[PDB]
């Protein structure tokens, strides 16, 4: 009779506040702290009454009504969407379209922070979740509860020498979380500008190759219930998602024996540690002697009777079969496998022999297998031989080249991502090489499709990104050089000096060197290898030596208007 009840009793209080504070700072991401916390508190006391009585007025509205009145009581150059003077579900989607990737908005001493711990611990944790859900407005809200407690664990432990238990725990916990964010951002991209129907392929793709011994009934079970989780927290039903990711995850646990011997000991763990557990577990064993994918898909007589009959289905076992049969290909290189296997058959059983026609099917499948093999064998050698930051600033140079039009802030963050797969998947055996790199290559480029979409610039990028999810990395990696590109010129403004600038860590380091990297090369943009090197180690020598002198802002000045 009341959703906001159903949802407090299925979840806990504490889990209830804490997806509610994570839904209002995704909604409003430039909204002060303590403004989110006072509407928090009045939906939570509002949400007892209806526990205690279901029926008591308005406990009987959506949680879209709820949440939307709430947000709507607490310069924009004429362009400005006007959301609260909309109905649901207008009012709703209209919320949805504000996110922002990429906000205008900007960590104290160790002894600090243990000090605001013991003192105000709730407050203290409540603002963790609120910086880190309106910097990534799509965060997968049930595992941010997971990193919430880890987050409280690090706290309550090395607060009883504290900075060196805290601090890289704090740092292995930001990396994750970055990690985290950019894997989500790809599946919501792909259920809202691709839909549901892509999705629902991604799936069945990855889950026939994690679970190869469970029947085709099971695995699409498994799919109509994981599409269901992520339609509902990339839709902003949060409360809804948290509660379909928990039972999922008994379903799993209930049915081992029908779905995978690797879940015994995800299915002991809590309840937070449960679901993480399983969304990462090793593949099972194939089994030993499954039939050909000739006989049923090439030689059978009943081929273009069983597209003709039931298409999703035929297809369906298609990508079940094969997915299971090949743990070494990547999810995109088998969606592109099965997009050309539906596109013979829509052509040759419309036409006299289709028997003849379709019977070398599998002979177009090896160019598709081939480059990508290849491109990871090249690149794990260029690492291996480079080290990442050099292997980087090598993948800097070609990307600027192929879209010199993307912003420089853009292309370094990109670029350095690129490179971390190096480190990666490079250590992996050849046969486990290819789903680790080109699927993590795919969420990179995600990221540089949604960072660029903000502003767009780059026609050729435009392309990539909106003309087919499963060709963006080999749309990207056969882009060539840009040669209508006219050079920028020179500015200065990049240059200025800053103190900061002699006292940086390793990472800073680097990441200034990338950025006057970018803007050399957008300023010649047909110098050479050695050319670009000469000029670079000449500037890095000028910083050095204005670093030491006795005024630094006067040599980098004097100095700075020589060059
Ligand atoms: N000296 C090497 C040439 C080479 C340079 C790069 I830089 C590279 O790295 C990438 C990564 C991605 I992702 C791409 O889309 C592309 I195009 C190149 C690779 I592999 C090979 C050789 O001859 O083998
Ligand atoms: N204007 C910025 C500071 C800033 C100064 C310089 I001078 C600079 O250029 C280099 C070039 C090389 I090559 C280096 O190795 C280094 I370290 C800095 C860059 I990028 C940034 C601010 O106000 O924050
Ligand atoms: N003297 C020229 C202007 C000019 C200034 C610099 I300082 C320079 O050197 C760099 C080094 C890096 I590293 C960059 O990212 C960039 I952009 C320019 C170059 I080549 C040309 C004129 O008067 O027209």
């Amino acid at each position: 009779k009341s959703e906001v009840a159903h949802r407090f009793k299925d979840l806990g209080e504490e889990n209830f506040k804490a997806l509610v504070l994570i839904a209002f700072a995704q909604y409003l991401q430039q909204c002060p702290f303590e403004d989110h916390v006072k509407l928090v508190n009045e939906v939570t006391e509002f949400a007892k009454t209806c526990v205690a009585d279901e029926s008591a007025e308005n406990c009987d509205k959506s949680l879209h009504t709820l949440f939307g009145d709430k947000l709507c009581t607490v310069e924009t150059y004429g362009e400005m969407a006007d959301c609260c003077a909309k109905q649901e579900p207008e009012r709703n989607e209209c919320f949805l379209q504000h996110k922002d990737d990429n906000p205008n908005l900007p960590r104290p001493e160790v002894d600090v922070m243990c000090t605001a711990f013991h003192d105000n611990e709730e407050t203290f944790l409540k603002k963790y979740l609120y910086e880190i859900a309106r910097r990534h407005p799509y965060f997968y809200a049930p595992e941010l509860l997971f990193f919430a407690k880890r987050y409280k664990a690090a706290f309550t432990e090395c607060c009883q020498d504290k900075a060196a238990c805290l601090l890289p725990k704090l740092d292995e916990l930001r990396d994750e979380g970055k990690a985290s964010s950019a894997k989500q951002r790809l599946k919501c991209a792909s259920l809202q500008k691709f839909g549901e129907r892509a999705f629902k392929a991604w799936a069945v793709a990855r889950l026939s190759q994690r679970f190869p011994k469970a029947e085709f009934a099971e695995v699409s079970k498994l799919v109509t219930d994981l599409t269901k989780v992520h339609t509902e927290c990339c839709h902003g039903d949060l409360l809804e998602c948290a509660d379909d990711r928990a039972d999922l995850a008994k379903y799993i646990c209930e049915n081992q024996d029908s779905i995978s011997s690797k879940l015994k000991e995800c299915c002991e763990k809590p309840l937070l540690e449960k679901s993480h557990c399983i969304a990462e577990v090793e593949n099972d064993e194939m089994p030993a002697d499954l039939p050909s994918l000739a006989a049923d898909f090439v030689e059978s007589k009943d081929v273009c009777k069983n597209y003709a009959e039931a298409k999703d289905v035929f297809l369906g076992m298609f990508l079940y079969e094969y997915a299971r049969r090949h743990p070494d290909y990547s999810v995109v290189l088998l969606l592109r496998l099965a997009k050309t296997y539906e596109t013979t058959l829509e052509k040759c059983c419309a036409a006299a022999d289709p028997h003849e026609c379709y019977a070398k099917v599998f002979d177009e499948f090896k160019p598709l297998v081939e480059e990508p093999q290849n491109l990871i064998k090249q690149n794990c050698e260029l690492f291996e031989q480079l080290g990442e930051y050099k292997f980087q600033n090598a993948l800097l140079v070609r990307y600027t080249k192929k879209v010199p039009q993307v912003s420089t802030p853009t292309l370094v963050e990109v670029s350095r991502n690129l490179g971390k797969v190096g480190s990666k998947c490079c250590k992996h055996p050849e046969a486990k090489r290819m789903p680790c790199a080109e699927d993590y290559l795919s969420v990179v480029l995600n990221q540089l499709c949604v960072l660029h979409e903000k502003t767009p610039v780059s026609d050729r990028v435009t392309k990539c990104c909106t003309e087919s999810l499963v060709n963006r990395r080999p749309c990207f990696s056969a882009l060539e050089v840009d040669e209508t590109y006219v050079p920028k010129e020179f500015n200065a403004e990049t240059f200025t000096f800053h103190a900061d600038i002699c006292t940086l860590s390793e990472k800073e380091r680097q990441i200034k060197k990338q950025t006057a990297l970018v803007e050399l090369v957008k300023h010649k943009p047909k110098a050479t290898k050695e050319q670009l090197k000469a000029v670079m180690d000449d500037f890095a020598a000028f910083v050095e030596k204005c670093c030491k002198a006795d005024d630094k802002e006067t040599c980098f000045a004097e100095e700075g208007k020589k060059l």
